[PDB]
């Protein structure tokens, strides 16, 4: 997608986030708060996904082009829980800000053609490749607010996702709200974590498929993983060209009745095959 990652209320207009400068040089602040509700138009690729009947927020997704939603397979489909959601079951949302209104001549509803499961997508065990696509039953118009995501390729991908590097997740708490057994979209950013300490930090057995986000209890951060919704976008700035890219897919996060704990995210680089493949094949 040519013009994807450029915000039409940011890059376009040539103006910058409050903290997008510090996602670009890694800089991690000595500052405990590093969570905050999002700037109009900060995120516009962002995508909520809603059940019809009855109405309720399921979870997130991010718009990629005109046609296609990206989100987590978990949230579509979860045997355990007999959870099968069907194209005419949902809707998806998109230009949102509040959670709790219906804004118009801002955000867009849009129906669902068809629902892409990763074939290989495993809730038996793990969640290994939690990933879906949704096809629109009709184009979406673009707009200040509405604004596609790039997907990373192969030189974005080994530059950006590396150990120490900042992201950025943003969303409504949707994490949170499934466990604890907030209506502004909240934006939080968060270091990418080494494998070894993602592996000893929770008791999942996680896959090459995943990667994982945030700090150290050691620091008291209060930037918090758990400010995503599930199926929700990890994304990060390119320095080379100005772009915003989707480098990972919230599939849950660790300690959500607060702890400081690491997200974990589907791997976008690392099942592109599949996304092209849907996308090419199964598009236009």
């Amino acid at each position: 997608e040519a013009d994807c990652g450029l915000r039409p209320l940011f890059e376009k207009k040539s103006l910058e986030d409050k903290t997008e400068r510090e996602l670009l040089e890694s800089y991690i602040d000595g500052r405990i708060v590093e969570g905050s509700d999002a700037e109009i138009g900060m995120s516009p690729w962002q995508v909520m996904l809603f059940r019809k009947s009855p109405q309720e927020l399921l979870c997130g997704a991010s718009l990629i082009s005109d046609r296609w939603v990206l989100t987590a397979a978990h949230c579509l489909l979860y045997p355990p829980w007999d959870k099968n959601f069907t194209e005419n079951d949902l809707l998806v949302r998109i230009g949102k800000h509040s959670r709790t209104r219906y804004e118009r001549n801002i955000e867009k509803i849009s129906m669902l053609e068809k629902i892409y499961i990763h074939p290989r997508y495993n809730w038996r065990e793990n969640l290994d490749r939690d990933i879906a696509l949704m096809k629109l039953k009709k184009p979406v118009a673009f707009s200040d607010y509405i604004h596609p995501v790039c997907l990373p390729d192969r030189e974005t991908a080994a530059s950006l996702l590396q150990a120490g590097y900042k992201g950025r997740v943003t969303g409504w708490g949707n994490l949170k709200e499934t466990w604890t057994a907030p209506s502004v979209l909240q934006v939080v950013n968060l270091p990418i974590v080494e494998r070894p300490v993602c592996k000893d930090s929770t008791r999942i057995r996680i896959t090459d498929n995943m990667f994982c986000a945030g700090y150290k209890p050691d620091e008291g951060k209060r930037g918090d993983a758990c400010e995503g919704d599930a199926g929700g976008p990890f994304v990060m700035k390119s320095p080379f060209n100005n772009r915003w890219y989707q480098m990972g897919i919230v599939s849950w996060g660790e300690g959500c009745d607060r702890d400081g704990k690491y997200g974990f995210y589907t791997h976008v680089f690392r099942l592109k095959k599949w996304i092209q493949k849907v996308i090419d094949q199964f598009g236009e």
